[PDB]
Order: structure tokens, then C-alpha cells, then sequence
């Protein structure tokens, strides 16, 4: 006898995306400097949505380039739609956002705490795309901002102070109750606090959200992908 389930995980997909994009390709000179809105691939640069000049060629998403380009454009454009009081951390291969915790901790006066969403891009079956959501708290020493361990804590202010943020960020993970307790939805909050914050960093207020792109719409279901398996015994 076998069991039946469903999966949920954390990519978001793209629902809806331009099939075909403007793209002007121009010689690779190193001197160019790289950045948002061109690609480099081989010997050529190729500019994309904001990037476009005067011309343009296209390409479909049939084109093995069309993956290369996209996938840089897709985190271009979700860099433009960063709705306060998220900010942006860095655009590279990765999109890191970040918001401070502003809802009361015992000691946050001494130690900052900050969301931080990592978003990577998923490429799968040739034409599907979708967003890799992964979710930290950071823990900082206010009083100069940089990264602090739990030992450090307990070294410059205290045991009391290292336990009380710990079940303070182990609360803002959704792994306790604010009371320190394990509790019975807590794998469920978990998943829903990333969903959430999510939605809101795009400024999203229902499931889907609509990207303007020179191109055309690019939308996302602010869902985790599902995957259902039915045992027949
Ligand atoms: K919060
Ligand atoms: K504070
Ligand atoms: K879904």
C-alpha cells in the first residue's frame, strides 16, 4: 500500500512572458562596461528592454539564446519593481532584497535583525522559467551594522541577550511562537512568511503580478509550484 501527496516547493512561476524579445547585438569589446540590460555571450554583447538604442533584431523563445538573454532580463526587470521598504542588496547571477525587522524583539535597540530574500531563475522544459525564493534573517550588531554571531552576542552583551534573540529570530522564522513554544502550523507559517514577504518586496497585492517590459507583460503567480501524486492501491 502506497501513499499520495502533494509536493509544494519554492519556485514561482512565470506564467506569461514576451515569446519573442528585442534584442541589438554588438561587437564584444572588454572596454564595454557590463551591467544591466546587456549580456554578454561569446563574442557579442547583446542589449535587451531598457538597453534597446536605435535598432534591434529578434529572437523567440524557441532560440537557444532566448534562455541566456531572458534569464538576465527576468531579474532586470523584477530589479525595478522593488517596492519599499525592501531595498536592493546586489544584482548579479543572484537578485538579494532586503527589509529590516521593525516589529518589537526584546534588545532590538542593541541587535539588528533583516530579512533577506535570495532569488535565483529556474529554467526547465525549454520554455518554462520561474523565480528560486530562498529566505535568511540576518543578524547585526546595530551600533555598526556588520554580521554578529550568537557568540559574539554573548561576549559583548550577554547571555541574556544571545537567548532572547535567538528565540526572537527562531519566532521571525516561524519555528516558535513568540513565546518560545514549537507549535502545530509552524511548517505551514514558514512557507507562507516567504510567499508573503515575497508578494509583498514586488508590491504584489493578489496572487498574480504583472511586469511592464518594453517586450511586453511578464507575470508571475506568487504560488509555490504543486506537484501531485496519486497512488492507485
Ligand atoms: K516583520
Ligand atoms: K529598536
Ligand atoms: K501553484
Amino acid at each position: 500500500v502506497r501513499s499520495s501527496g502533494i509536493l509544494y516547493i519554492n519556485i514561482y512561476p512565470i506564467v506569461n512572458y514576451p515569446e519573442t524579445i528585442k534584442v541589438s547585438a554588438i561587437p564584444y569589446y572588454e572596454e564595454f562596461l557590463p551591467g544591466k540590460w546587456k549580456k554578454r555571450i561569446g563574442d557579442l554583447i547583446y542589449l535587451y528592454g531598457y538597453g534597446i538604442e536605435n535598432e534591434f533584431d529578434e529572437i523567440d523563445n524557441s532560440n537557444a539564446l532566448f534562455g541566456k538573454i531572458f534569464r538576465k532580463y527576468l531579474l532586470d526587470i523584477l530589479s525595478e519593481n522593488i517596492a519599499t521598504p525592501w531595498q536592493l542588496k546586489e544584482l548579479g547571477s543572484t537578485l538579494r532584497l532586503v527589509k529590516e525587522i521593525t516589529e518589537n524583539y526584546e534588545f532590538s535597540n542593541i541587535i539588528k535583525l533583516q530579512y533577506e530574500l535570495i532569488i535565483n531563475v529556474h529554467h526547465w522544459q525549454n520554455t518554462n522559467f520561474g523565480i528560486i525564493v530562498d529566505l535568511k534573517i540576518n543578524i547585526l550588531d546595530r551600533e555598526n551594522n556588520q554580521r554578529i554571531s550568537y557568540t559574539k552576542i554573548k561576549d559583548k552583551y550577554g547571555e541574556s541577550v544571545k537567548k532572547k534573540i535567538w528565540v526572537s529570530v527562531q519566532a521571525f522564522h516561524r519555528h516558535l511562537t513568540p513565546e518560545g513554544k514549537k507549535y502545530a502550523t509552524a511548517m505551514r507559517d514558514k512557507f507562507n512568511l516567504l510567499t508573503g514577504l515575497l508578494k509583498e518586496a514586488f508590491g504584489s497585492s493578489e496572487d498574480e503580478k504583472t511586469f511592464s517590459t518594453p517586450d511586453g507583460e511578464i507575470k508571475i503567480v506568487f504560488k509555490p509550484l504543486e506537484i501531485v501524486e496519486v497512488s492507485n492501491n
